[PDB]
């Protein structure tokens, strides 16, 4: 019935993938319990850093990448979800189901990346692992993984960034080309494909 109906979370920022250093780790910054809270009421007063960030919902766990201002994810990690924000909830700024694509106005104190412009096919995927995997580019939005590996390695990094050897964001991971459980290659949101969307 429509008086008790219930109202679908906010995507709430959970920790980040440092690269600010020599060495890429991944580090927590609010738990399940405090994550649950923050979802309900959108309201996260955290302090948010870096570019890349570990995101959740209720059901799910992703990333999501500050590019030109913008905090960027997978429609089907967040949805048309709100983020959790200092001030309650956010809507999306952008939203795109047909290319995957969502995104909001990024959180008072993270970084951007700047949208990459060098033209270089050699990338590097950044994993919730804090993995950084080299990619090489074949196409618009795929590229190949130097080293193969199992699916379950992958799960969870949609949102997550590929990036050029200068550190620009190349583009958006959004799948992963698979056989047999294995992983070869990734499927990607170009980083000019959010820019057409901006
Ligand atoms: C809303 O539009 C949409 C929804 N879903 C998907 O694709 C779904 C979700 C991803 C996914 O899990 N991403 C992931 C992910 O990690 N998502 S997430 O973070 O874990 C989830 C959001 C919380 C990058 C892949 C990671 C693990 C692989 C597990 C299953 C792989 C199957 C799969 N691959 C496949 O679809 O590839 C094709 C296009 C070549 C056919 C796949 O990766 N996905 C299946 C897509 C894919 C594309 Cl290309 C475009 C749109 C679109
Ligand atoms: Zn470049």
């Amino acid at each position: 019935h429509m008086a008790s109906m219930k109202k679908k979370g906010s995507v709430v920022i959970v920790g980040r993938i440092n690269l600010s250093g020599d060495t890429a780790y991944a580090q927590q910054t609010r738990g399940e319990e405090g994550c649950q809270e923050t979802s309900q009421t959108g309201r996260d007063k955290n302090q948010v850093e870096g570019e890349v960030q570990i995101v959740s919902t209720a059901t799910q766990t992703f990333l999501a990448t500050s590019i030109n201002g913008v905090l960027w994810t997978v429609y089907h990690g967040a949805g048309t979800r709100t983020i959790a924000s200092p001030k309650g909830p956010v809507t999306q700024m952008y939203t795109n189901v047909d290319k995957d694509l969502v995104g909001w106005q990024a959180p008072q104190g993270s970084r951007s990346l700047t949208p990459c412009t060098c033209g270089s096919s050699d990338l590097y995927l950044v994993t919730r692992h804090a993995d950084v995997i080299p990619v090489r580019r074949r196409g618009d939005s795929r590229g190949s993984l130097l080293s193969p590996r199992p699916i379950s390695y992958l799960k969870g990094s949609a949102g997550g960034p590929l990036l050029c050897p200068a550190g620009h964001a190349v583009g958006i991971f959004r799948a992963a080309v698979c056989t047999r459980g294995v992983a070869k290659a990734v499927d990607f949101i170009p980083v000019e494909s959010l820019e057409t969307t901006m």
